[PDB]
Order: C-alpha cells, then structure tokens, then sequence
C-alpha cells in the first residue's frame, strides 16, 4: 500500500532531517539517532540544526514525525529507510569513510530485510553495486542529494531535479514521495542505474569548479594585460549558451564540496586519459599563486585578510614569503588562526594592513577601498 | 543627422552582406567589392552567397542598397564603413593575416577621414588600439560578429547581443542602427573599450570548446568504465547552473572556429600562468587518441568514415596504425581524400567496412547499427 507508508530516516543532519520533514507531511516518518539528547529535542518539535524552514515546519505543521534511539522501533515495518549518516572523503589518502552507511545497511538487513534502503549520504562511485554484491542483498539504492546546508528543506520543497539510481517501480514510488511533499510542481525526474547515479554529483560539481577556474583564468589574463575583466566577462556571458551566472572572479573555487570533489573525480580517472579533469585541480593552485604574486608585488609590510575558503590558500602563500598576515573575522573567538593574529577592532585592522584582501567586496571596506584587493565584480 | 545615414560595407561575404542588408532597410547602404561580377550580381538583386534570408530580402524587400567596385563612390560621404573583408589566423605560425582590413583602413583614411570604421572581420587581440596608434587616427572601432554562415541575416535579425568596442555616442549610434533593423526587440547591448571587445569571441568560443571537451572526458570515462553516458549527462545537466545544451559527446570539438580560436587564445597566454587554457587544446588530442584506440581495439580490417571535422583526426590516427579507411561523403566528387578511397555506393561502403564511424548517428546507418561506432547521444 503506497497510500501511507513508513519511512525511517537514519541520520538527523540537514540531509536526513530535510527529507524526513518533507515526507512527514504525507507519510509516517521515524527519525533514528544515536544521541538521546537529539531525539528528545526532535520529539519536543525543536530542530537540532539551523534551518529556518525545518524549524518552522516542525513547530507549526502537522507532521507524522517522531524520533527514537531504538533501532528496532525505528526500522521495523519501514517501507523505505533513508540513510543520511556522515561520510567523508580524504583527498590526501584517497580514503572514503563510509562506515556509518555500512553500519546502517548491517542493521536494516538484520532487523527488516524487506525495507528498501535509499542512500542520500555521499558515497564513492561504485559503492552501491559493490555493497549489494558483497552482502548478497538487493535492497539498496543510491539517490543524490542536491541540498544547501541552511536551506535544506527549502531545496527539497523546490528541487532542481530528483534522481534515483534504480530503474524500477519501487524507485519510482520513492521519487513520488519526494514530489508529493514538494511545493514545486512537475519536478524533472530521472531514473538511472546505480554507478551512474553515484557519479552525477562529482561530474556536476567538477563542472562548476571548471567554470569558476575558467573565469578566474580569464581574470588572470585581464589583470596581467591591464584590461577590464567585467567588460570581457559580460560580453562573453551574453551568449545564451554560456549565461551570466557562476562567472564572478575570485581567489579560487572553495567551499565544502568543490575542492574535495574535483580531487575525488581526478582519482577516479587514474586509468582514463584526460587533460581537463587534472587541469581543474591544477588551475586552482595556479590561480592562488597568481593572486598571491599580485599582492606581494605591492610590497606590503602587513596583509590584512578580511573574513575567513580560497583566501586561506592566499594567506598561506603570503606567509611563506615572510610577510605577516592579520585576520578580521567577527565569528572567530580565538585571537590566533594558523599562527596569525585575529584582530577584533575593524579600525585597528584597517589601519595596520597595507593591503586588505577580500574574496568579495563589502560595504564596511568602502572607506579603505583604495587599499583593498579583490577580484569580485558582481557581488 | 542620424535619421538617414550612409553606411558602406567593404567585403561582401556573409558578415558584410548580412550587416548591409539589415541596415539597408532604414539607411543608405553601398557595398564595395573588388570583383566586378559580384557587384553586377548584387545590383541585379542576386546574392553571391547562399543564405535564404539574404536572398529573400534582396529580391523582395525595398532596400536602399547598391554595389560598386569604385572606392571613391563607395566611401565618399559615408558616416560609417563596416570592414568585413577576409582575415585568417594560422596556429602553426601564430600569424594573423589582417592585410585586407589594413588596406581598407588605408583607403578610407585617404578618401574620407571623417568616416567612422567599424571592424566586423576577426582580428587579433589588441589590433585596433595598435592600428590607431600606428597610423595616428581615431576613427576605427571593433564590434564582434556572432553570425552563423548560412543564417547570417537571421542572426542579425535575432542577435544574442550587440557589443561595440568603444564607449561613446558614435558607438551607441552604430548599435542603434543594428537594433533598428532587427526583428528581435530589447537586444542586450554592451559598450566596452577596444582590446576588451576583441577578446570576447576568443573567450566565448574557448568556453564552448571547454564545455565540449569536458563532456567528452566524462564520455571517455563512461566508456572506459562500462557506464551509460546518457544517464550521467542527463543527471548532471538537470542542474540549471549547467543546462541541457552543448553536452553531446563527439569525436572532439571541430568546425571552423573552435580549433583555431582555442589555439589563438593559448598563444595570447604565453606570459600568463594557466592550466585550463592549455588543457582545452591538449584535451582534444587526448580525446581523439581515446576514440581511435577504442576503434582499433575492435581489430577492424577496414574502417568506414561516414561523412566529412574531428573525424578527420580519428581517420589520421587509424591510418597511422596501418588500417585502411574508406569514406562515404556524397558532397565530395573526388574518388580520393588524403590518400583514402571515397566510395560512392552506400551499400558497397556498408559491406566493406568492418566498423563504420560517424560523429553523429544517421537514419541511413540504421540497418548496420550493429557495426556503427558513434558517441552521439542527443542527435
Ligand atoms: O561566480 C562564482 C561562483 C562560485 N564561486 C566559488 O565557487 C565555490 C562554490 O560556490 P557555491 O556553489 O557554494 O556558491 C565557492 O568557493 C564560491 O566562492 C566563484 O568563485 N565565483
Ligand atoms: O553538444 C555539442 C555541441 C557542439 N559540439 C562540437 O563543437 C563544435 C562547434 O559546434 P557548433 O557551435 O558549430 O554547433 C562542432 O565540432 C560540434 O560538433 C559537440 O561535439 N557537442
């Protein structure tokens, strides 16, 4: 009976909780977490994470949602179990820690072998086909998540698309759950085989890194040649095949996904001839070298870093040349970061820095704009 | 008086004639060409080139348009002279032949020094700033053309954008001429400085080559790993920041612009640190090596090339390994191309070829689809 199902969420971070609150509008959702304090909060309709829509829906909407620390209570009778536990890929060792996902697969297989597991956690390419073969089970399907931390429920209410890594009626019924709870209508939906679904986010994020790296190389050329980067970029981006988005120069692509995913994809190309995949990684190092060299050519005695992630790579290079860096970051509470002073008073920071670097311009740097170096054009 | 101006077109290829017919709907246009036969045809309202809309407008619309071989008749009293003469960049020697453009600048400067020249021909980055300085003149402005041969007047009637490489009222009046004749309304219009305008097409075409090269590397990986490329590409391209266009795998980017422009841009980066610009060129060689290797692994005794431009690079590599190639190309009338037989009978071609390669699938290859190798997914 697909009319009213039980869906268990294993993992209460933004991915699991966003999916759980979305589905609890129409089905029975039970959230499993190992931490009793998190379970008690959820049962009191308090979100353990910061996400405005998740907190609003938990507090104000009638959701058939509850939490528990009991695995048997959580998995028994579940039609689907969404696995959204933490995973991490380390590019230095090429190790992808999937232990939390494998622990859930172990527990569901033992407690309810008829449940269909949907992995939303990030996993390595080929993970699902391999784990099914290893354990001799069939009830595991991967589905990528395209959510932004802080707007995770909003992104599930208005998704770019839904992709489920199995071609079957049970995969389509899970996609239907995601569409039923959404506000956006006629959401693009794609069903693929397993390993293909697991490769989508690495190829999508690596294209975004390539696009930023390309506009950054155009910007390196414009600076080197004394040209106006904004004029060139706006003219280029008026071609509708290119578009006016994701084209703002910076000190390099950063954030929590692009640096690691581009490297993870390159490792997957160890036996595949390529030049672009490897260049996306190299390009970022070259761009940071160019930006650092431009700053160092101004012969500053102290460089001020306004806000703290590619700017970290710039700071590293400036310090390697023996020039002190001071940091302005109101969110940090320590007085030192990577051996550099964190200055609390903005006016003291502005006065001492000979060049203030910022990945993006800010209103509060307006009065010292003359000594601000930023390649931001569009805000 | 901008109400009714005289605009001379120097060059009657698709760029000059498209611009001339567009502007002749509202102003006086005089086309100058060195070839008397071309002038006589134009005066009889016959187009010397193949372009449906150009021929329809010349024959059916009231255009204030005429042609002449007399430079004095053509340039005298002109408010603007559009320079659309042939130019060519040779990547092997890094030589950009701009002789025809410099000859027009010479003639207009002597005959009518008050005319404002608009260069639409492709020229090297920095050309206009340098020629103005060299000759001591101010009346030359570059404006990129974004036209497709065969639909050149259509692309001027519905342009992606208009970019004029000078910030001035006389530049804006020329943009107004282009907008007045167009069918599309509220056309995006950008005014830039000179060298910036000259760099736009190289950066736009190189992004398109990068995009094709990236989807081709994704395709190399999918083939190498036994995965369905279409599933991965459709999932990736459903991200609206990426889009479902210009994402069809092929044997490499080709055509008349991308191979040369990517190399021209790389030459311009001789003193600018980069990895992506150089990788776009290298990637195409690597992709052609991958495609050739995939074909050669099938141990064919004869490879059939269905239609003739990246497939040429594949043919070169197959022949380097000592395997004969036969070519099916109805448009060619010779029986040999680069030392390979051109076969006229499609059934004879199909029977003799052990593997038939085609950059895109075609209906007439449907009955031999089993031995057809193509990476086309979308048509
Ligand atoms: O136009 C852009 C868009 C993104 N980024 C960088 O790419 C990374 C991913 O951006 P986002 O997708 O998280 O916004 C971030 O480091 C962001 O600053 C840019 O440099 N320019
Ligand atoms: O999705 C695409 C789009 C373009 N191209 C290739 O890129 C070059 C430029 O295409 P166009 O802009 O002339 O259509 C041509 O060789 C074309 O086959 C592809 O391989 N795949």
């Amino acid at each position: 009976g697909s009319e009213f199902m039980k869906i268990t969420i294993s993992g209460t971070g933004y991915v699991g909780l966003s999916n759980g609150v979305l589905i609890a509008q129409n089905h029975e959702v039970v959230a499993l977490d190992i931490v009793q304090a998190k379970v008690d909060m959820l049962n009191q309709k308090i979100s353990p994470i910061v996400d405005k829509e998740i907190q609003e829906y938990l507090a104000e909407k009638p959701l058939n949602f509850r939490a528990t620390t009991d695995k048997h209570d959580a998995y028994r009778n579940a039609d689907y179990v969404i696995i959204a536990t933490p995973t991490d890929y380390d590019p230095k060792t090429n190790y992808f820690n999937t232990s939390t996902v494998e622990a859930v697969i172990r527990d569901v297989t033992e407690i309810n072998p008829n449940a269909v597991m949907i992995i939303k956690s990030t996993i390595p390419v080929g993970f699902t086909r391999d784990i099914k073969e290893r354990l001799g089970i069939d009830n595991v399907i991967f589905s990528p998540e395209f959510l932004r931390e802080g707007r995770a429920l909003y992104d599930n209410l208005h998704p770019s698309r839904i992709v489920i890594g199995e071609r079957s009626a049970r995969a389509e019924r899970f996609a239907d759950l995601l569409k039923e709870g959404a506000i956006k209508q006629d959401i693009p939906t794609l069903f693929t085989d397993s390993t293909e679904a697991e490769a989508i986010k690495l190829f999508a994020n690596t294209y975004l890194a390539l696009r930023v790296a390309y506009f950054n190389e155009l910007d390196s050329y414009a600076e080197s040649q004394g040209l106006n980067s904004k004029q060139i970029i706006e003219g280029v981006c008026l071609d509708p095949r290119i578009g006016n988005h994701y084209n703002n120069p910076s000190f390099g692509y950063g954030g929590y996904c692009l640096p690691k995913d581009t490297k993870q994809l390159l490792a997957n190309y160890e036996s595949v001839p390529n030049n672009i995949i490897a260049a996306i990684v190299d390009a970022n190092r070259t761009r940071k070298d160019f930006i650092a060299d431009s700053i160092l050519a101004r012969k500053p005695k102290v460089v001020g870093v306004y806000r703290l992630s590619s700017i970290q790579g710039i700071m590293k290079r400036i310090k390697a040349k023996g020039i002190p860096v001071i940091i302005y970051e109101p969110v940090m509470q320590e007085d030192e970061f990577f051996n550099s002073r964190v200055v609390r008073d903005l006016n003291a920071f502005k006065q001492e820095a000979d060049v203030i670097i910022s990945n993006r311009m800010a209103e509060e740097l307006a009065d010292v704009a003359d000594k601000v170096y930023t390649r931001d054009l569009f805000g």
